[PDB]
């Protein structure tokens, strides 16, 4: 995308978000707290999958282009669960902020065209590239309130995707709430952590088209990965280029809050060659 990285409310009016200096920085800081509301446009990417009949919350996602949102495949196929959605099981809301509320001219709606999961995603053991791609049946029109969000390059990747470093996650605790056994847009920055410790961490193999992010716990924070939603976006601001990067879609995870596991994502980077190759030899 041409336009990508940059939100209409924040990067292109020179204002800048509370919490985004101390993730350029990777810098930690002296608070116990960590997610709370997210402010109005501080995520125009944030994507709601919904199911149809009945109506409810699937997944997070993430608007790339007018016509592609970007997703973990588990939201659309899992044959240990015999869940296999079509393109007519599910729609999309975008440039929601209130979860119960709907804002007049500001959100949208939309059905699918078609649907693109990835051919060797390994849905049988580890959920290997856990990746999908969603059509749009009628494009959509950036407003200040939807904007698409960049997909990294070589340079972006190995420059930032190291660990210490610092992402953002953003949702509606879907996960927090389907696995506690919540209002309003939630938004949580997590640390990456060194491969070394994510593989240490799990009893799970674990796939270079995958990386984990969360907090040791001998520095107690309160910053847990199920604040946002499944499917969802992990995004590292770049400072190169002011421009907001998707790094790595919300997989899976062990339990939820707890000392010493973290939350694994799919290597967007590592996958750059197949989401391009279908926007480019199939959309438009
Ligand atoms: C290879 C994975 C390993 N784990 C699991 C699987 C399937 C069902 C449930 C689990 S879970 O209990 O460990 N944890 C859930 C929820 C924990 C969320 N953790 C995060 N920090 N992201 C989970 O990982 N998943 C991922 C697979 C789907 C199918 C179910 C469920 C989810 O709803 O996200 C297959």
């Amino acid at each position: 995308e041409a336009d990508c990285g940059l939100r209409p409310l924040f990067e292109k009016k020179s204002l800048e978000d509370k919490t985004e200096r101390e993730l350029l920085e990777s810098y930690i800081d002296g608070r116990i707290v960590e997610g709370s509301d997210a402010e109005i446009g501080m995520s125009p990417w944030q994507v709601m999958l919904f199911r149809k009949s009945p109506q409810e919350l699937l997944c997070g996602a993430s608007l790339i282009s007018d016509r592609w949102v970007l997703t973990a495949a588990h939201c659309l196929l899992y044959p240990p669960w015999d869940k296999n959605f079509t393109e007519n099981d599910l729609l999309v809301r975008i440039g929601k902020h209130s979860r119960t509320r709907y804002e007049r001219n500001i959100e949208k709606i939309s059905m699918l065209e078609k649907i693109y999961i990835h051919p060797r995603y390994n849905w049988r053991e580890n959920l290997d590239r856990d990746i999908a791609l969603m059509k749009l049946k009628k494009p959509v029109a950036f407003s200040d309130y939807i904007h698409p969000v960049c997909l990294p390059d070589r340079e972006t990747a190995a420059s930032l995707l190291q660990a210490g470093y610092k992402g953002r996650v953003t949702g509606w605790g879907n996960l927090k709430e389907t696995w506690t056994a919540p209002s309003v847009l939630q938004v949580v920055n997590l640390p990456i952590v060194e491969r070394p410790v994510c593989k240490d961490s799990t009893r799970i193999r674990i796939t270079d088209n995958m990386f984990c992010a969360g907090y040791k716990p001998d520095e107690g924070k309160r910053g847990d990965a199920c604040e946002g939603d499944a499917g969802g976006p992990f995004v590292m601001k770049s400072p190169f280029n002011n421009r907001w990067y998707q790094m790595g879609i919300v997989s899976w995870g062990e339990g939820c809050d707890r000392d010493g596991k973290y939350g694994f994502y799919t290597h967007v980077f590592r996958l750059k060659k197949w989401i391009q190759k279908v926007i480019d030899q199939f959309g438009e």
